[PDB]
């Protein structure tokens, strides 16, 4: 149903596009044809499709790729953007995206979450942020968890609803910028600012953790390596949850 959002890593190898895990540097063996298929058959809400480059970092929109995933599923396919443009964003919607998520892009100019809302609607925009706390608040990071941009995670938030996001992925980093588990005091610092659905990523990949986010305020987890390597979690999610 809703609760569970998959997010996908991918890039051509061998002739095929193959999905990646642990930060895009495993490659699984496992085709992004049969994978996208089987996450939409165990409940997946949306899947959030990052193409990565040559060493497993977040690439820009791979067009072909978006197009080849567009006639796999009927789920909202969110391109995961690493571009700071609006012709960058035309090209995913035209492709076959219905969002794009940004986070660095967004951040460094706030008016692109309101050109995009503005041309492509209110539930075209995914506003992903990094925070952890610092110096006793919660603080914005960019450029892969590694810039304290000196913004309060609470203005941001509130910010990036007004200029009209439709989802916020929110992940907590840990001391060197990588992605942690779920910070459920962070998740009910934000529930209170925002109507929006916020979307939990997860870094780990027990039932009782998900849980935990969902009574924190969540409304979705987002989960990647934990599905592509036990993806019952998926089905487990989706039955409990929606
Ligand atoms: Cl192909
Ligand atoms: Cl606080």
């Amino acid at each position: 149903m809703q609760r569970v959002v998959v997010a996908i890593d991918a890039k051509r190898v061998d002739g095929e596009f193959m999905v990646f895990t642990h930060s895009g540097k495993k490659n699984t063996g496992i085709l992004l044809r049969d994978w996208v298929v089987e996450v939409e058959k165990r409940g997946a809400g949306e899947i959030l499709l990052t193409s990565i480059d040559r060493d497993g970092t977040k690439s820009g929109y791979d067009t072909e790729m978006i197009r080849f995933v567009r006639p796999l599923t009927t789920l909202p396919i969110i391109a995961s953007g690493g571009a700071g443009k609006m012709e960058h964003f035309l090209e995913a919607f035209l492709a076959g995206a219905d969002k794009v998520s940004i986070n660095t892009a967004a951040v460094e100019n706030p008016s692109l979450i309101t050109q995009i809302a503005q041309t492509f609607g209110s539930q075209a925009v995914v506003v992903a942020i990094d925070a952890k706390r610092v110096d006793g608040e919660f603080m914005v990071f960019t450029h892969s968890g590694k810039k304290n941009t000196g913004i309060l995670l609470r203005d941001w938030v509130v910010e990036v609803e007004k200029r009209g996001a439709g989802e916020i992925l929110l992940t907590s980093i840990d001391r060197d910028g990588t992605k942690s588990g779920y910070d459920t005091e962070m998740i009910r610092f934000v529930r209170p600012l925002t109507t929006l659905p916020i979307i939990a990523s997860g870094g780990a990949g027990k039932m009782e953790h998900f849980l935990e986010a969902f009574l924190a305020g969540a409304d979705k987890v987002s989960i990647n390596t934990a599905a592509v390597e036990n993806p019952s979690l998926i089905t487990q999610i989706a039955q409990t949850f929606g």
